[PDB]
């Protein structure tokens, strides 16, 4: 039990790190998606032109 | 919402400018139309001649 738990402790510290990395990457995807929302709102002017939308 | 409104604010400032330019141009069309009214009234003298009306 004593040695079994010690390996089990390191087993869970590994799972924490995996969840930590995935969470960090999704934060950057959220910021870029917010910028796409602004461009879609900005792309709705009636003073733009065909070349401006491109 | 915060970033959405900020783009929306600039979206409406653009509409104000378009309405501002169109309004300015119609003012000058109004002044020239008034001068045409005076010429039509002036063109109704019985002391004019065929060459004067031209």
């Amino acid at each position: 039990q004593v040695r079994g738990l010690e390996v089990g402790m390191r087993n869970a510290n590994d799972a924490i790190s995996i969840a930590q990395i995935a969470e960090g990457a999704m934060q950057e995807q959220t910021n870029m998606l917010q910028r796409m929302r602004d461009l879609t709102i900005q792309s709705e002017n009636g003073a733009n032109s065909t070349a401006d939308l491109v």
